């Protein structure tokens, strides 16, 4: 007998999804295949509605007997944020393997076929299980915490130079390596099972002149939280300095991420706002939205960062 | 003899000016130093009307025979943008070298003194003309074209993996590898030496649930051009997409680029807005700002993102 | 209250080990130090012998009350094997951490002074405790079992592309983000306590007209086993085959690893030898020579690299 | 007119010539090609016999009028080697493009159709001219100079960190960013054209207890050069010290590579040998074996080391 995987469909240039059985037929060796489409519009176009909607069905589905894994096929461009979601939403040890593609089905050499049958592969595999959310592509297992898209257009675009990945596919066979060190799935405190809506959170880029008045915007909209891609280490100017405090004047959470791409953004008093640890302003952005579900304090928000 | 060398100090943690030759002895073997401080703040707050300053300081003393290369002491926070805009508007082949530190120059194992050594070594190199304005840090020797801070609080921050270093610095020799493919110093059209203010560009962040109103910021204070960090290859979500479109018919040049941190941005009939080719948003922003001073063309500017 | 933490010197260019702990006057806040003369020699001249009594002096240590913690000083050239070999030998959760220096503690901005701050940081640190032996240079905490020397003479060599870090220390602060997931330290079976001469392991390069004679001589010196570090995937030219097979043929171990630098070397029925999974050339050898002390059995040798 | 290109094969998964041809249909709008069958053997089983044979075919090709390039499909295991010796002895400035597959032309999402399309486009294209051999995998253009197989067994294995990609393809577009900064092709002095056979050069690893005997097998067989995979930056033991004088005071050269995968290894008059600048071992041995066609004098090789 082979597992029960349950592949759900959120769109992307990976697929219908019943046409990739067919061209692929490679999957039957692996488990029992069962489809279900969530969802069909491109991952730019992914919203914090269609996240609680697939959330909630994953922990529906792996709350059955009849289901070992759940891989979903999404889409490259903001990878970043929806598996990061599903790894602090999610109540089960069950294998949930993101899977995605680079070049469209009909290319040459398209990656979709590979990264699938890696992405079920892991899925059905009991080793696998209680490792937190995964992404597979390009041979590759990454962890939904550390896991980002480094390159506009490449195959190996998605990377983890400062972690890594916590294992890899060769020769048919898994490899695992490390294990995330970070609180994830079954003894996270977020559960949004209950939750209709989610609070509202921007992004606002750090920069030479940096204009005050992207602040005032999002104050304007009544905005509960904001994340603050900031230069190097959170950095900020003295027009982001007066913007960020105007921002917690009216109640609004600040969180000091970073432009770089990776690395710590460390405590510091003579700055305003919390720091984003090692999370990128797209995760960093998730998490607070997701804290501000809980609580409003300060000091406990600044636990979740340093923690998940 | 040796060379002459003017070290032009404008701020950031590698520093007063006076103070950085007497730190390093080592630098009397290398050449003829004088001092200058074109600014005194953090690199989080240089503007535009600085690098102005800064343009027109570095062109006047290049031009004459008693100086053979500058160094610039600045902070790492925007060494993104400083030194790719005197890319574009330095006006001779004599090495500019911008230089940083990571740590305080107080702290246990500071970079600041051997950074600076490698970076007046570099400037009083003959064979270093002719190469595009240098970064150096960590025995690294990076274009100011790829060149990015890729981590929040390390000392081998900066990097660019697609591209690589020009040269590195290993046992008091410089080696010299590859060279910069693009359009700079000499053969550049950019010129600012007449210029006070230059055209306003803003960047704004691409992510899940981005909110349309932050273009709308932009185009109510009259922006000459806006830079998008795109998700992915630049893609645009559907309040993205209305908030580019909406400034365009203001007259507001816009260029699409890139949150991942490296790669191409594509062309694409079906998406609205110029694409930034290889250029990060921080370097898109200052090529944008220069570029609005010869012309508004979308042909024009699309070709200096593919030469430049 | 503060740890008991031990320094074992070795030799290196962060190197007496007195001159050290003074120049380093910052360690007094983090915990009590000892030092300890184990070698004085260059990590190019370190041999199998000094790491047994290097392994069995860290035991004795780590079994008294009033140790925490061992900081170990060692070169760079071979800080590859040494650190991997305790991670197989050490029988306790303390955290044992190996430190050294790129640059000579002369040089300008020398790197020794912090990273041995970092070392003993990390070694006093309660929650440093059961995560293998530890590499600790430029702000990052490393794996022994991934962690190598991937550039001949800058500061941030110490890479492991495929895994990334354990952790790294940002702000006098540390932050683990992964944990190794492979049999180390307390759950090893590997135990050198009562063994006086390790066994003989020759490491065989690949490359286009690889000789056979090399294979000849490591059999005529009667060597245990070998490790190739071969074309691509362990892959054996004719000669190589050859060589391989007529060492098999006189009871020595072959296990095929790398010459790339990272990667999985998978089985291959159609090739003879072990495979050496993701394992160094470099850490091949160590781990091959500690499984040859008690075993010759080619399928418990072949799953201590799997496993190991 | 389309250009002329000529495809040569000498083995490798990612092949019949002619086979290849008409897999990949989308070739025909690139270029008229052709196909010749110079070998047929795995990369691992290439020699410097097979290599005179290639580049004297290359060579007389491309003195055609009636060539426009060449393409010449390999295998990936000693890619590293092959593309280096033509990049020293082709005489023309016309594109020479080596391609190769990681997975078999059968496997799911086999990356040979890609890397093959992408070869002849750069083939093609008369804007390769005069920038040395090139290597075309994943998208990328590397440089002979500097690229290598730095991993096993993925797609993405081809990188050069230092020194990055001299090109990259996408969205149908080739994207050149960096020149090589060193001797090649055209100026290259050295020229195969009459040589029958090649000197032999051994290459012997550098590692804790490694043997003085393996440097006593070279010399016993009569190469005439030692390339050294030193520990670090080329360092070496009591052992590695005694071997290379002794190869020396044979008549053998000997230049002393790292094993680290990168880096320069900086002259020391403290040990002996020559030294590889910034080449592998793998592509050190080519150059030696080049150079000792024209001399034996240390100081001129040392000389090619620093230039090519
Ligand atoms: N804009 C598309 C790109 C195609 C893809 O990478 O899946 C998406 O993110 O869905
Ligand atoms: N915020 C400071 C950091 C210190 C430095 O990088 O020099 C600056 O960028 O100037
Ligand atoms: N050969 C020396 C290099 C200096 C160092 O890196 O410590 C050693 O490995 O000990
Ligand atoms: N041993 C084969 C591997 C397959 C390939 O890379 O083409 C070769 O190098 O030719």
């Amino acid at each position: 007998n082979l597992p029960n995987i349950v592949i759900l469909a959120t769109g992307g240039t990976i697929a219908g999804v019943e046409t990739l059985i067919q061209a692929v037929p490679e999957l039957k060796t692996l488990a029992n295949i069962k489809g279900e489409q969530v969802a069909s519009i491109g991952s730019e176009n992914m919203t914090s509605d269609v996240l609680l909607t697939l959330s909630k069905r994953v922990n529906e589905l792996l709350a059955r007997s009849d289901v070992d894994g759940v891989v979903i096929t999404h889409g490259t461009d903001t990878l970043d944020e929806s598996p990061y979601f599903l790894n602090l939403t999610v109540k089960s040890d069950k294998p949930v393997v993101f899977v995605a593609a680079m070049r469209p089905a009909t290319a040459i050499s398209a990656d979709g076929p590979m990264n699938l049958y890696g992405a079920v592969k892991v899925a059905a595999d009991k080793n696998s299980r209680g490792r937190g959310v995964l992404v597979v592509l390009n041979d590759r297992i990454g962890s939904a915490r550390f896991i980002s898209k480094t390159n506009a257009s490449t195959l190996d675009t998605f990377k983890a130079p400062e972690e890594g990945y916590l294992g890899v596919i060769i020769g048919d066979k898994i490899y695992y390596q490390t294990r995330l060190d970070k609180v994830h799935t079954t003894r996270s405190v977020f559960d949004v099972t209950n939750v209709d809506k989610l609070p509202a959170v921007d992004i606002i880029y750090g920069y030479q002149d940096d204009p005050e008045y992207m602040y005032d915007a999002s104050i304007k909209h009544g905005v509960k939280g904001i994340v603050y891609a900031g230069m190097g280490a959170g950095s900020v100017s003295k027009r982001g300095d007066a913007g960020i405090r105007k921002a917690e004047s009216k109640g609004i959470v600040v969180v000091r991420s970073s432009r770089t791409g990776s690395g710590i953004v460390p405590p510091d008093a003579g700055q305003p706002g919390l720091v984003a640890d090692s999370l990128s302003p797209a995760k960093s952005r998730i998490l607070l939205m997701l804290a501000l579900t809980k609580t409003t304090n300060p000091a406990v928000i600044q636990d979740y960062f340093h923690a998940y």
